[PDB]
């Protein structure tokens, strides 16, 4: 059945509240003080973090190659607590999955556990009107209130939620290299 | 930690939509044709169970001797499925529990799993005005759209969330012999 103890120790330890002038979204801590939050959320240059107002020492808004929304923020954060290393739970690679749990940390919903079923590596969606790629797809009739939802199996950080159509969820793919320490660059 | 598993076997076999005047509730099945709802839902002599109208056969709102309100109605249903028993699950006497989950089976969210924590037998609300008695509270801030929810811990059933105040969660009791095969009585 669905790895509700994974998901749980997830949620403990690497989730926080945020809050930005589009409201409240579930928030996945990564390493350090590194997270992440749907693009749509619109993070500007402090953020609410479990209603303390927190500097953003960096967001970036992932883009594939060939220039399309990827829905993922990373964002660094300028805060005292580091969050435990998570990185060696994200997935290496694309992948379907089973028996997946979507879990949410907001104001309305301080911990809550939702099992979505098999996940499926969805790809283009125009979320919003937006294109975006690299979607995770489950059937699950999932609500506002619930994107930056963080999707696992056990062993696994495979997404977080951005949207559905009132029968399926669609969650923003997780992978590991998009938090390696990397490479001198010029991002702004 | 939780019992999760426990609960979900809970919400798989043994809970429906119900759907009154009064909205929507989770509904739990407790043996054959039976099964509960707050008493607040105000049941009439017909009902929607996933959204099926639904002929209610008997409907009892359980007052305690001093003829104070234990917010559970036991309903009898007009349908073909029988519940799965589940009556050796429920508790024998008044008692606290640990690390309980309260779990919601609604249109809105049609399976979603909730860590309460502690649950301590608290007696008396004056719940929505009205005295109610053998009520369960858990510090947790539970919301419109839960009421109905199945609280559990491993093995055993222990009640229906029927109130909060925005910081703490009420369910009313289940016992035992709420359920038992009995007594030739005139009861309307
Ligand atoms: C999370 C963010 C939120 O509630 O605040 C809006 C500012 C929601 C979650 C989804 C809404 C409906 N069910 C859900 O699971 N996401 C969104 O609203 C998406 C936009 C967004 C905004 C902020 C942060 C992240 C994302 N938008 C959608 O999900 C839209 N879905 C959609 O376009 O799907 C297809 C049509 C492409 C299949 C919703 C709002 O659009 C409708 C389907 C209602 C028309
Ligand atoms: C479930 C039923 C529902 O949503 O529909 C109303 C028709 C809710 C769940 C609770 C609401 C707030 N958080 C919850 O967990 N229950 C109720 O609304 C209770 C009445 C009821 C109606 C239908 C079926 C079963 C019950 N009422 C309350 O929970 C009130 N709580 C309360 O009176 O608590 C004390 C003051 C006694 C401590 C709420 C509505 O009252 C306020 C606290 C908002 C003033």
């Amino acid at each position: 059945g669905p790895g509700f103890d994974f998901a749980q120790a997830i949620m403990k330890k690497n989730t926080v509240v945020a809050r930005t002038e589009k409201g409240e979204f579930t928030m996945l801590g990564v390493h350090d003080r590194v997270a992440v939050i749907p693009t749509h959320a619109s993070v500007g240059e402090t953020i609410y973090i479990n209603d303390v107002e927190t500097k953003v020492l960096d967001a970036c808004a992932l883009r594939d190659l060939t220039d399309t929304n990827l829905e993922i923020t990373i964002v660094k954060l300028d805060r005292n607590q580091k969050f435990r290393d998570i990185r060696h739970f994200l997935p290496r690679y694309e992948d379907d999955y089973n028996d997946a749990v979507l879990s949410v940390h907001t104001s309305k919903f301080p911990n809550m556990y939702i099992p979505v079923g098999q996940v499926t590596n969805y790809g283009f969606l125009n979320l919003g009107g937006t294109p975006t790629h690299r979607i995770l797809m489950y059937n699950f009739p999932t609500r506002a209130g619930q994107c930056g939802g963080v999707v696992t199996t056990t062993g696994k950080v495979i997404g977080i939620h951005v949207g559905g159509n009132g029968a399926q969820g669609f969650a923003a793919m997780l992978l590991h290299s998009y938090f390696t320490d990397t490479q001198k660059h010029h991002h702004h």
